[PDB]
């Protein structure tokens, strides 16, 4: 829920061997450049330059750990940005400071690009009264799934899934290699069992009743237009009243609040992670 | 570097190496839904569903390679993209295919993506017939550098300086720590020595003219308008003939014309990695 | 989850890195015992000496894959074994053969033992015409849990939860930090969302109604007597006739039936992995 | 020998970088109940619920550091454990306990259940008045040996070979392999040169002495009967006083003091680590 | 420039993992010789018994660092060395102290070797009176390459190229493999772009001038006889008077005088790594 | 230990992995030089152009294989060097070939410059008619052991300890930490029991007598002056016929003789190692 609280979600051995791999990325020998400033002690502050929402603390701080730096911060995680904010103050060693740098603002430019983005579509979805949940997908960057989860928790948005292991997700591909909608979710509850759920990507209504009716705990409405998508949802839930419904396809910032409705549980957007733009921040040194 | 050309410049151990480790982030243990499928041999179609340039085939391979899957492709790499067009096929164990699926679309939506952006930029520069490069930034998804480097170079940018150890660039911060500019290139020349270029970021006409006097490869002049940056570049090339000229800054694809000029070497643009949208491919299965 | 179909599961790359990793921690440099035998092309019989559960083929092949050799196979997995079955034979150069035998056999020795130990629980929860399942805990030897729980999914066992990334447990201590059980779920309902599900550990009735009340879809009723178990179950599923119950602690194989009950969906035994002893197998060369 | 000293065998590094690995199996992402308790400093008691012998502190320790938790220490490595014994206090912020809990008991329990076999088969040996070393094997569970090992020394037991690189150990397969016993030795001689020692194990006595013959340091005089063991074993000391001897195969907790011979310098037994049950702890949050 | 600034070219985390690899390399599992001394805080010396140039300072406290021991520093990095000058002084528990003594002296002993052939080669080019720069070369040990290119730095020759990615070099395989020196140089150019410089190797003079004609920045003039070679320099900078030249193949210490003239700007030397003889040094402890 | 039947002694995943990490190190990203030549078919020539002993050949072929090229060697593993040998060829694509050429021949180079130079030292300790074994020590390069190692065993030197795992060996810190050379060989004991030797440096007779008296298999006589050190040997192995002695430090090539005798078992040299010069190859492209 609250941005603040969900730092507690990272392990700090985790974050600091995922600040390490970046900065192995990008000078993975020597720093020639050491040369030019030399080793006394220094300060620089973060400003922000885009408007969105702060996210990402942790990895930043866990990247200036790993060159020997410390920031002090000025706005919470999950705090609306407005340019030009003064977000924090990082000071060390100037070489070690400015090799910090460029990691530290690629991280939580993006971190935090997600997390505008996830909170933009969220306060959108709220603003139609619905209830429902607005959530990402696994479509992340490889390799950077960590960073692009957890900036889109800080905006408001669920994770959703995060890896193939966490719930068993029966999509378009795997119901025709089943053979079938029911023949897929037996699989699927076998692979379940009581731990994990099982969601199913539906075609059509038909889909979306064998689906519910072989156990499935989610549907997931796949690309239907809006006016044909809420009728068929209350339809779901009036045979199925139980059964958790996901909307997801075609949606933007700008339609989302057509696919809010009440027999809509879930609303994902790929373009929380596939179309959000990073922040722009700087580090800049100061003297004193 | 003609397009398919480019795929050379990747050593395939460390594409292995990259695969490996992106399918590791997406699925840690066990995959379930593996039973909800079986391993029947099967193939799948991949299409692209936006408009733009294809990048990433070699990257699309090895990871493939590493769920024992194969791929013929139908399109070239360096390739414009028309919707819906059938890009290549993968076979393999459906639930191997499946599993490869997310990562490998992942990957070649955001490689696609950065060449599609590039790509654009440079008909624009190109289209004003300016004769310089347009280039990329160190502005990349951290762990990522090499798919999106790759990207832009697919796409007819530079890729730049790839990381910290190449060309010695003196930043702002850099100059400042240093105390001023020519002792900050004076820095630089004994880290670069003779193999090294040296770049300077400059933000005035009188900046520019000490970094090219205390022996600078390149001055970046950095966040100027137009209006000021070709008299600028035209007084110092004047002065000193055999100094490239790079601008950054500001520049998208909207307003790049206004920055392609005479005294113009390099124009970059972080843009082309920070502000570029993915695009949408699909895999299919077909033929059950 | 038929036997053979589990080996599915496991993506090859996952098993390629774990084989790797304990061949290095059994000949980290030199295997000076090379000399001793030579490299003519050689073939092994693989006994099983004990009877139970065959488990870990999968491990078996990718450990003798990295020291170049290959596997046949005369029983498929899930098979029961009886002393002395011939159960694969293995080519490959003398040395390299006997390098990959004694981590192959330690693998599947606790694989095996694994499987035996649940197959047994299995057949006697069964054998009392309960239809609920055996489950496995997160009491799994480090580093080596990818291999116990394959090991109890191929003797029909639940894996259970894989790691602390699935469904969402609240424990006793979970429950003690977060000052009561309702805080505990409305914690641990905000951490699961939509995608996971939350099971609660009581050891009370009342702490069971409190968590089933708060929206747990799962109760586990943890070191109960068997007398005061069922009343309970009865008691929570009469008033939440949808939220699953699990029973844990002291379970055995030879107490395990007084477990077995109507209201009871899930019993789940440390012993499966804690007091599982490993099968006795042998490897040995023939035909010189 | 005393069991305190022999935390003094294990490199700091080593032990976290192995506690690291373990952790990133059990969450290798988020720690989504992080959110249920928060992190307030927070203490728990470890508990042995189990009779035996503590062991594995460094591992214990070395886990928690990673966590950034303390551990103090009521009992010293090696003592004998006695149900409910308060075995130790861990403190730290309350998600950050409850996460190194599971990793922590799951190694303690495993390196205390093989340390509690190892104490009693030496005390039975020690029984019978013999002046022997009882000794573990290569039977250890793969990725796992280091923790293993440790357990044995702790217990009183003599690791025996750690690696295919501390002795030249010629088996069964080695013997056929090189076309007899003096074969064998032969390039075993080669392999080992003054460094290593060479052991080759025998059926009958003619290989034990064929053995000693060639050169061999220790025999080991595999699978006899203890009626056919001790006569076989002081013939060879008859003819060969100088050379070592070890009687390994199908000894028991039970059996053992039969084998103890004053013949024999060596018992090996693979039920050390093949069938020591693991010892149960637990760690409980307390208020203060 | 200045031996002691140079340490600032080396990022913490990269040296720690360094140091933790060859420590991993040396003692892989348990360290069986600390029983013998015990961990009582303890003292040695650090004593150079050969001539020479210090070099290795951040390497070795970093190998230090990693078994928990602290290291004092009588001479900067880049002094002269002569025997017997007591270097340092390492502090810590007796044990620890001995596990890194071995790996610390071997790395500093080459480091120190090379940074000895460096200064030597470096102040007889310097007797000369040439102003041009001495350099290594890419023939580095496998996986040293970071301690060797800084031990070289160390003495005051420059690095050349660190990798294959700092600037392009076009060597004798490269122009066949490219069928032509000007055929060779294109794909350099192209290659290189902006940022990246061109060096091609040229067996005549008509090679020379068709690499400087074609854009190459430097010219390396490889195996010629002195007598043959700087008649061909200034040939080559008559007619191209910006082109950086660099003189290699068969350069001895002996030899280097002769091939130092006024239109060599660099000279190579393959021997600084390939021949250079490590450093004697030893580590005593001492009472007090 | 026949010169050829040295390459069993590696695991092809160990070189593999080694092969991979050096490729790494020289070329972390972009191979740039790719596109000066293109991706053809080609072969090169592998030339010997200094004289000595050929080792190297199974980590030259793992390099290969790592950018997909493959070898066939005319000279096998041992061979005495006669330049300029055609030893092997090589072929792949043309990239890919000068991808790997300089980590294959700069590991090649080290590791037959280390065969070469222990080949030369047995010649030299045979031609006296002596009958021990010369070794090398543990001042291997860091990171390079295996190779460095295994070079040594080429050249028909002895290995020695390949690792602190391996024999307990005291060293002069050893013994004055523990407080005296039988206290020191006390713990030793402990440390090895019955699978490990115990060597203990001294440097006096009385030192040696109190060493073998307290149970050690070797008395390695450290910084003796060849006119000591008989009588001494002669001395301790009057009183102690079954222990063995070396004789290490001061030994050279040009001194060698002088330390053969009757009483020495085996001679180290820290120069087989440490002022070993690398051979000269290079690797050729031909028939375009
Ligand atoms: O795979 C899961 O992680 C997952 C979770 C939520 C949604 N999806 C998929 O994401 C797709 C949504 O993409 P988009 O870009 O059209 O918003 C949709 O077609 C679903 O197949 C997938
Ligand atoms: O570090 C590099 O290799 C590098 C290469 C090209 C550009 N940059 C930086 O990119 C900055 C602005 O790019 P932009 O388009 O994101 O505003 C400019 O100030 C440069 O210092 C940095
Ligand atoms: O963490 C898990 O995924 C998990 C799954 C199933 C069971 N457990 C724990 O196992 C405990 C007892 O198991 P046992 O058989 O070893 O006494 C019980 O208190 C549960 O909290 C834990
Ligand atoms: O391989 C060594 O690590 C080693 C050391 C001591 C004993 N062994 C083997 O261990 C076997 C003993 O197993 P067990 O389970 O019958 O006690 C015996 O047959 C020997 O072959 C093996
Ligand atoms: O590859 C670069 O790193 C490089 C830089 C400077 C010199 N070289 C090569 O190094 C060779 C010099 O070797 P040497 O041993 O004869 O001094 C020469 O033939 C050049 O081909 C290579
Ligand atoms: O640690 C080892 O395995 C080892 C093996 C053989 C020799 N050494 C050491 O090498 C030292 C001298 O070798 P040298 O030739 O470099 O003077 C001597 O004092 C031994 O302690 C060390």
């Amino acid at each position: 829920m609250d941005p603040e609280g969900l730092a507690l979600l990272l392990p700090p051995a985790t974050l600091a061997t995922l600040a390490d791999s970046w900065l192995r990325e990008d000078c993975p020998g020597l720093n020639p450049v050491a040369l030019v400033t030399g080793a006394a002690p220094s300060q620089a502050v973060l400003w922000a330059k885009s408007p969105g929402i702060l996210a990402g603390r942790p990895f930043f701080d866990a990247i200036f750990a790993q060159v020997n730096c410390q920031v002090s911060w000025f706005l919470p995680e999950g705090s609306k940005l407005v340019p030009v904010a003064k977000v924090a103050e990082v000071r060390g060693p100037a070489h070690c400071l400015l090799l910090g740098e460029r990691v530290a603002l690629n991280m939580l430019a993006r971190c935090s690009g997600v997390a505008s983005a996830a909170a933009t579509a969220v306060e959108t979805a709220r603003g139609t009264g619905w209830a429902g949940h607005v959530a990402g997908t696994r479509k992340t960057t490889p390799g950077f799934r960590l960073v692009e989860k957890y900036g889109l928790l800080v905006g408001g948005a669920t994770s959703h899934r995060y890896d193939l292991g966490g719930l068993v997700m029966v999509k378009d591909n795997h119901v025709v290699a089943a053979g079938g909608v029911k023949q897929a979710v037996q699989g699927a509850r076998r692979a379940a069992n009581f731990a994990l759920k099982v969601e199913v990507e539906c075609s059509s209504l038909q889909e979306a009743l064998e689906a519910a009716e072989a156990g499935a705990d989610l549907v997931l409405l796949d690309n239907f237009r809006p006016e044909e998508l809420h009728p068929t949802a209350a339809a779901l839930k009036a045979q199925f009243p139980t059964v958790g419904v996901e909307a997801s396809g075609g949606v933007t910032l700008d339609n989302l609040p057509q696919f809010c409705g009440p027999h809509i549980d879930v609303i994902s957007l790929g373009m929380l992670t596939q179309a959000a733009p990073a922040l722009d921040f700087s580090l800049k040194l100061f003297a004193e």
